[PDB]
């Protein structure tokens, strides 16, 4: 019956004004692969809204061993990792993933939103806390929630908060301290060294959700930890397949005793099928190629010194960003929507960000670097972007 | 730190006994494609534990377009459907299925277990009420966990229980039944003309999850609400496509006005990256395929009547099953693990339910059949279980 149903949904009508204005422009139909070009409708817009950082999507190599997979492995398990949905590849995949990283073992999800779901769901039982940075990724809050456990959110990388916060809770209780290594939204990065310091003093376990560090930051982009050489005072590492890495899953890495807990423990992985065979090819040979190829590392972060400098040349304010998430203010829904719609009519494609997600002086529009990205496609985007922010 | 962490788990000792025993027989590496015979350790296995309901995950026709689809879009969107991870055949797949089970529009998921979580957790809110059957999957538990609504579980499929339950909320406030189509631990199907009774009689929202019927009950395998001509009394139905389509991903179907609102409301669409192209052709050719290819549905069936019959005519107790799945009664953990392990070892691959997923005396083994199934392998997997059976 729809009656209450309508009602509840009757109050949301940004997108229907948002349509009739001419300015809508999420859910746009991609006709072609991600590349740092893109068709939609016929015509090519330079991407600048992407989440692969190295490009690989497009990489033959990976194309043949997903391609490959399939042909051996059929197009999907039919079951969860838990029962028949274990292929010898995922247990291949789950041990590389530990040494990249380094840590003992590892278990994989079907996405990287349930690989927050997991740890976060069932680790920290009734009597127990879980510490959140205040814009944690929404996976991680919702992944919190699903815990029987006390969810605490603490001020953006304000150590000082974390440390009250935490010193109020009781002696004889667990704590999980959950955060973004690199945050999406400003492209900044946790402060790992005063948190584990913090999480050490008071026996509370760290985790944290690299997936925008991987294949970005840490030695050959094995990420935050690695970054900060703090390897040995992270409990869980979690990535996902789905940015650097060209694929779709993710995975929870930690030692063996807590993994093997997770793999029995996380409904996530239990019920829920696991992840294709061509998906595991695929970040496979995605992971060897930014191990073995450090060229793309090394362009992405060419690509995202040369646009931040062009961009703060042009006098663009941007975030407090330490990646290749670049991150231009606005503070201005109507504004940030209307940039959004512009540069897409003029094939530049960016991701706006407004309210609710945050307040509208704090709206932006976010763009990102790919390292197959030329310099001059960069001064393309850039040159199209003073043009609107001028138009506005 | 690892102090309070290393207490938590201390406690879970279940798959430390499991394997010291032998008798550990969970994520069993498979080393070929899910098909009726699995390759674990070299050699070959009965397989009766899969949801591949249909056995289409070796159709070389599927994996063709999965192939294809790769070669043109690549490994990845690298983006949620929200921003820059929409492709036109994610489109396509969404008016393919809305015409499937007779409904407006449909949007996806990246897997099955997010399809449950976007609409359970952004329709109802703070003031309002879910129903859920208390054996509905743990992905529509959690869903409902993740709303700020009031969760109400009833009896199993006692429809007194929701009449009773939905009498006590207030007239003002919304309520939203959510309910397994055909259940995966009995296999039995949900009372969906006395449940839909009651909801419009209460005026509450009606979503049923069809992760076990698309491919297997209703008009060419569309569902629950098509088995019971009750289209028009459901107002979302969800399904899988990681069981029958042969693929990884889900979808909920609906009126255009409530699918636009789950489109920019529920957060495992908004902020998880959307299924791979490889997955999306897979499961637009198998959707054709079921369609256009009825000996399918007819040979799933044709096998699951005959092992039920050769299962009952051995005298196995099975329980109130509907559908494919036939649930062999244990009624004893310990027995239920080692006649898994004992059957595994004999070359026949099967699912064992037990505690604390179910009370002692309710546990039991899950028998599975596949189109492709053949009299001999259904006759070679009974005989060898009927030996077990002694055995213990």
């Amino acid at each position: 019956s729809k009656g209450k149903l309508g009602e509840k949904i009757s109050q949301f009508k940004i997108v229907e004004e948002l349509k009739a204005k001419g300015l809508y422009a999420y859910f746009r139909p991609i006709q072609s692969k991600q590349d740092t070009e893109v068709k939609i409708d016929g015509r090519r817009v330079l991407m600048f809204g992407s989440n692969s950082y190295l490009g690989l999507t497009t990489d033959t190599r990976i194309i043949k061993a997903a391609q490959d997979a399939l042909e051996k492995y059929g197009t999907g398990c039919a079951g969860s990792r838990f029962l028949n949905g274990t292929l010898d590849i995922h247990v291949e995949l789950e041990e590389k993933l530990s040494a990249y990283v380094g840590k003992e073992a590892a278990i994989l999800f079907s996405t990287g939103f349930q690989s927050n779901l997991g740890p976060l769901s069932c680790l920290m039982g009734r009597n127990d806390y879980i510490l959140l940075d205040e814009r944690d990724h929404a996976s991680i809050i919702d992944g919190s929630r699903l815990s029987f456990s006390k969810v605490i959110k603490y001020g953006h990388n304000n150590m000082e908060d974390l440390r009250a916060k935490l010193s109020r809770l009781p002696e004889d209780s667990a704590k999980l301290i959950c955060t973004d290594g690199i945050f999406s939204m400003e492209g900044d990065i946790v402060n790992l060294p005063e948190l584990t310091s913090i999480a050490n003093e008071f026996d509370a376990a760290v985790m944290v959700d690299d997936a925008h560090s991987l294949g970005v930051i840490g030695h050959k982009g094995a990420g935050t930890a690695s970054h900060f050489g703090l390897n040995d005072d992270v409990d869980l590492i979690m990535g996902t397949f789905s940015k650097s890495l060209a694929s779709l899953g993710g995975f929870v890495a930690g030692d063996a005793d807590v993994i093997d807990f997770l793999k029995h423990n996380a409904r996530s992985v239990m019920f829920s099928a696991s992840m294709t065979p061509a998906s595991v090819a695929s970040t496979l040979k995605a992971l060897e190629i930014i191990q073995n190829e450090p060229e793309h590392i090394e362009k992405l972060w060419k690509n995202t010194d040369y646009a931040k400098a062009q961009l703060l040349d042009h006098g663009f304010d941007l975030g407090a960003t330490e990646s290749p998430i670049l991150p231009i203010f606005i503070r201005s829904n109507e504004k940030t929507f209307w940039v959004t719609k512009m540069l897409q009519d003029d094939g530049v494609f960016v991701n706006p960000v407004v309210s609710p997600a945050v307040p509208a002086e704090e709206s932006l529009i976010r763009f990102s670097l790919m390292a197959t990205h030329t310099y001059d496609q960069i001064d393309e985007a850039i040159e199209k972007m003073v043009k609107v922010f001028k138009q506005a």
